[PDB]
């Protein structure tokens, strides 16, 4: 799932950690993570950067099989109250057969222009016969937290899906030493209506 032979995505969790007292805590998940359906990559070009270093140039440069598309169904049903000890975090994990230095570039884009870019570099750890790259408790950007607050204030869910059409996040995982594309996840977001659930669909990007 969401992976090639050279790199595999194990877990992708974006959460909100809350504590009202040491007696009772709670971590609420916004999004959580063998043949993939095919989606034309040209359909999502406008939503992601088209300039140098954009999704289009990356496709030509990098391997075609490494690119994917994810439709996240985000769970926005959570009580947002006092600041207290609240933490917005993204925990990711990648496991790979080969040893390398991995760079995780998270670009949160609005209206097809990158607003905030988070570049992180992780070193290899040998665990259970493979190399596991774990990015633990990435503190969420102040932009993204204020963004989530902007969503929850919206009265009707149908409105949220409308603004989120312009909200995209392009994960690009790269080998630092070789400058080779290892994995790429174009993510689009929609709200899922449920008492407590999160859904996600994964597609493979192709040019045809
Ligand atoms: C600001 C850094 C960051 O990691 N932002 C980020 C990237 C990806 C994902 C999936 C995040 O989690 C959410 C995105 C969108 C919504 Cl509506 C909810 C959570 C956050």
């Amino acid at each position: 799932s969401i992976g090639t032979t050279k790199l595999r995505l194990v877990e992708f969790s974006a959460f909100l950690e809350q504590q009202r007292d040491p007696d009772s805590y709670n971590k609420h998940l916004f999004v959580h993570i063998p043949l993939l359906e095919s989606v034309d990559i040209r359909q999502i070009y406008d939503k992601f950067p088209e300039k140098k270093g954009g999704l289009k140039e990356l496709f030509g440069k990098g391997p075609q099989n490494a690119f994917f598309l994810v439709k996240f169904w985000a769970d926005l049903n959570c009580n947002i109250q006092d600041d207290a000890g609240a933490f917005y975090g993204v925990t990711s994990q990648y496991e790979s057969s080969e040893n390398m230095t991995v760079t995780c570039s998270t670009k949160v884009c609005s209206f097809g222009k990158q607003v905030v870019e988070k570049v992180e570099t992780e070193y290899a750890r040998f665990e259970n016969g493979r190399f596991v790259y774990r990015i633990n408790r990435s503190p969420m950007c102040e932009y993204m937290i204020n963004f989530i607050h902007k969503l929850k204030h919206l009265p009707e869910k149908y409105m949220m899906n409308s603004v989120l059409e312009n909200f995209t996040i392009l994960l690009v995982v790269t080998n630092r030493d070789t400058q080779e594309t290892l994995l790429c996840m174009a993510c689009v977001f929609e709200v899922s209506n449920s008492e407590h659930g999160a859904q996600h669909h994964i597609y493979r990007l192709v040019k045809d």
